[PDB]
């Protein structure tokens, strides 16, 4: 039908916008630390500590696959990001302070994109 056809140019739009988001947002973590999930090799014990872990490259696969049906799904996964690192590390680590730094520098990009979903539709 064209009703489902339209419904799949706004998906599409939808993702279009949220890879612009998802770069600018990778753009303010330079060190990478937020890149790629955590080893489990590397911090076996992780999952006990995590129930939900979120990285960019995740979050990229499910953007290439238009997982994302809104920009509060998008948000929530980028809040997972931020949310698991304060909790895993302790407030004088360089990872804890990476994580506050995305978090404030992301509010900007995510208060301006929430107008541009609302006002493009």
């Amino acid at each position: 039908s064209m009703e489902q056809v339209a419904m799949e140019l706004r998906l599409t739009e939808l993702t279009r916008l949220l890879r612009s988001v998802l770069d600018q947002l990778q753009d303010k973590d330079p060190a990478r630390i937020f890149a790629q999930p955590v080893s489990l090799k590397e911090v076996p014990d992780y999952l006990d500590h995590i129930k939900h872990p979120m990285d960019f490259a995740t979050m990229r696969k499910r953007l290439e696959a238009q997982g994302y049906k809104n920009l509060h799904e998008f948000e929530e996964d980028f809040d997972l990001i931020i949310d698991n690192c304060m909790k895993y590390n302790a407030r004088d680590t360089v990872f804890y302070r990476a994580a506050v730094r995305l978090r404030d520098q992301g509010g900007v990009v995510l208060r301006q994109a929430r107008r541009e979903v609302d006002s493009i539709g």
